[PDB]
């Protein structure tokens, strides 16, 4: 597995007007765009062929991941060995392919939109609005890539949440295979806490097998009138293998205002000042 | 009446890379509002509806944010979430935006001289958006300074009392006191070693300038760091013209620095976005 | 109530038109960027302004506003791909970037050429200024550029100047037409101006070509102008007001003009510049 | 079967400076339609709806041309949404465009290898948009070649008979003749000296390639002008595989040269614009 897909064509509503001309995934956490954390995360797991589904402010994605000749000459007097090491590696070690999602019909349609970039290969999906950090060990995506070579199924990252906060996520339920691994049998997107079948909510880290594409084409609109992955993975869990995995590490919900501030404050004390 | 405001936004922003690789430091958002948007709403509150932006590395993010977005109108179509956009929309309908490039980074003074085609022979305000200035209790810092200009009709410089140890990070002025908050600038030095700054009154990024400053910038030689400093050009004006330093009403976060940027983020989330 | 008639230093370029005649190509590019063989229409125009001594260029941008900006800004990528010398081609554009200052402002809604010129008011101020419509490709290889001729005439008589040329009476509905007293063979004092009149109602056969010298009171006159032909605000109608209680001169310029706002003139200009300029 | 088409558009295009400064040579307009739009309509006509563009110096104008324009729609309200827009809306309606950047201009072969993430392990067509090919009497050149591929399932290269004096401008092929217009290639040379030109038959910018060409390009050393030539890579394929040359039916204009660009403009003006 060497491919990673990044959906970045949402409405990004909780951060207007800042997200007017840049996607929610480009917001900087102190000094690093959300999506740059995620791309560095995928390279750690060996996924060096990056594919980005773009929408409004698509141009902020591209310009960030180009060889900037303006920036190149402005910083002639180095000190890029102090600030650009991370972004430069990405440009020299990764390939970036971009494709446009014309109409916002949900995450599932966004994942289906990137099919020509993936083909008949297993691929990872990273939702950058979920900032995942594991400074102690390997990042969440590497945890899931190592898990794929062993089980060779779809893997979805999850973590327990409060039951009142359950209608904000997709939630899975199933029998346990290991200390932190589950056989999924049911998946619902943003259910009513009364109908919440579990307290095990997905973060947006997914490892998908190419047969998911033909399943998304069979998925009908669900929560919010959008085509949810969650429903496409559900169909895959019945006739196939889909594992839920409680990752090791810290996650911030940077799709929310509150979570973004937590991430900004966290990364300043533990990442910037150092 | 003073009606133009200039925004230098062609800095290196070396402290906020890589995020500033393709967007200027002045476009960083506190919670969900770019720094420069606060400043333009500040300028419009003072009656300055003719905005001119001097652009540099990430020129497209400045233009794209203050441009009408026909895509945005289609995605948030039919009233929908205008609750997040009223501020920016008002700017687009009531303000005019003009852009000009600074291709060589030679200092804040040179950047202001670069905006001369956008200004001409009339007084204008200069705003450094990396200084987030807020006055919840009343008029904005720029509105305060515009009212002072209509009165004295000379160049006005925003200042604030600063600890003596941090005097090497700002421009410092000194002069005789005309009022508890207004000083007639005698002396101006950029970033002074702390037992050489003539006072502990530091310049904040808000100016009102008279057109004669342009020809004074052309006579200014490179100073601190080899850059052309508006502080040095403003010194020449003090000698045989009027320059007033004003201790403004309000709070200023140093969002040009990483620590001040977070102070502003946390403050605005608790008092403004959560509201 | 005092009109400044001082030295001219600024030139304004309206480039926010819909450009429907070349619509596929202009989807993301202004009609004024269509290359005549290898040089964009507007580059010809800005070189015209530099020859006249006007190094302060303001561009009113629209749909493909980004094609304009990228062509006149310092492209660091372009310099990297050479810096070793195929700058025979880049002599003209590098000159413009080194000797001119460019400022841009957007026209939000298309209400006409007059509204477009008013849109550039923040770039101009209370100054006399020239206006160039880049879809009118003007060449004078045996002498001065059209705008250079017009600047010389302004410096002497200090009025608003409108470049004109005689055209057949049947094509009069494509242009604005003037009529007035003839001071000398190539100079007229304008009395009346109508935009795209029907051939029966045309004041003369003297058609306005996109080269203007304007005094800054035209701005206040554009704001008083009511929508005209097609519901747009025409500069012709504001200049009509100025011609009444002021001085507006029509100038029969020397040189060849191509109508590159029409497909036919675009093809004609392409072949002319290819044979007489490109293999040279 | 085959559904993908690749468009290299990251050349230097210096013959068209300064017009190409911020736009690729493949975006130049022929009277009113960009050169690369003709080519994509050609690819759609052949059933190739998955478009991949390898971009470079003017990569922005490309993206913009094939992306949805909310501004252009708002500016029209169902009016001239026929006119010249008919062709380009169908393209955005029926195709999927993916873009990847060519960081280093090392040749046409390197440009095709750069697009490997967009193609994968499946056959694809390559189109050089500077070759304007028009066949008003039937199928498009690419359509002809896709039909030929469905039978032989080799790599197919479009060729054209040219005078021996022009062989240093093209890649030239030589091989045993299968039919009056189909040849089994065993030799391929890029821009040979007319004296050593192996034949009269010159390569036009239309290809059908099998995915093993990718690994062939990585093994290819710098050729003509020190650049990586697909001609040299296709040579390797012809020796250890099957490569067919096809005298296509239709008229081709060399819009990579100024003279041929004028020819295309005049031709398309008389025969297509009025129509
Ligand atoms: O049409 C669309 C909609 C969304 N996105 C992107 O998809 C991601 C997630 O979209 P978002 O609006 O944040 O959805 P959520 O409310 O977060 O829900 C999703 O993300 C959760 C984890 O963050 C999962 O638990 C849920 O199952 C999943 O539905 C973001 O990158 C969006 O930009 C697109 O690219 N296209
Ligand atoms: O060539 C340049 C350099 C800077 N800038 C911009 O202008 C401002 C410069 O500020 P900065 O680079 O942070 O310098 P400072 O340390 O801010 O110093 C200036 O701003 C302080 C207010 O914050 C004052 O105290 C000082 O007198 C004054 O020199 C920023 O918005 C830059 O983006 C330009 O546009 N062009
Ligand atoms: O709302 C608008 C309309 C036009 N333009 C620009 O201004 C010029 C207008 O040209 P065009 O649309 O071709 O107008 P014309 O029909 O050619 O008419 C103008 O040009 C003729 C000379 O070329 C004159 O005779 C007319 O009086 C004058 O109105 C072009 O550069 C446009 O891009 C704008 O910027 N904004
Ligand atoms: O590093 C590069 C070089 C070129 N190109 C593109 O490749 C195409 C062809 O480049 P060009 O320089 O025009 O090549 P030619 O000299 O025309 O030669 C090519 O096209 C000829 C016919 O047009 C063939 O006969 C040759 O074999 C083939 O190499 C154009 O789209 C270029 O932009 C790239 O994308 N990257
Ligand atoms: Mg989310
Ligand atoms: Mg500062
Ligand atoms: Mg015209
Ligand atoms: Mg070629």
């Amino acid at each position: 597995i060497k491919k990673c897909l990044f959906p970045a064509a949402g409405y990004g509503t909780r951060f207007l007007p800042a997200t007017k001309a840049m996607p929610k995934e480009m917001l900087p956490v102190v000094n690093k765009p959300l999506i740059q954390y995620a791309v560095e995360e995928a390279l750690e797991a060996g996924l060096s062929e990056i594919g980005i589904v773009t929408g409004r402010g698509k141009r902020s994605l591209e310009d960030h991941f180009d060889i900037s000749y303006e920036l190149e000459h402005q910083i002639r007097n180095t000190d890029k060995e102090k600030y650009l090491v991370g972004i430069r590696r990405l440009i020299d070690e990764c390939t970036f392919a971009y494709t446009r999602q014309v109409e916002m019909k949900g995450l599932g349609h966004a994942i289906l939109t990137g099919r020509p970039l993936i083909g008949d290969e297993p691929f990872a999906v990273v939702l950058a609005d979920d900032l995942c950090l594991n400074l102690e060990g390997d990042s969440v995506l590497k945890q899931m890539v190592k898990l794929y070579n062993q089980f060779r199924c779809s893997i979805v990252a999850i973590q327990e949440v409060p039951p009142e906060e359950t209608n904000k996520y997709g939630v899975i339920a199933g029998e346990m295979i290991r200390d932190d691994i589950f056989r999924v049998n049911t998946m619902v997107e943003k259910p009513k806490p009364e109908e919440a079948p579990s307290n095990l909510a997905i973060i947006g880290r997914y490892i998908l097998t190419p047969d998911i594409f033909d399943l998304i084409e069979q998925t009908e609109p669900g929560k919010g009138g959008e085509i949810q992955i969650t429903d496409a993975l559900m169909k895959q869990a019945q006739d196939g293998c889909v594992l839920a995995y409680k990752f090791k590490g810290k996650r911030f919900d940077c799709g929310s205002a509150e979570g973004y501030i937590e991430a900004t404050n966290f990364c300043y004390e533990n990442l910037y000042k150092t």
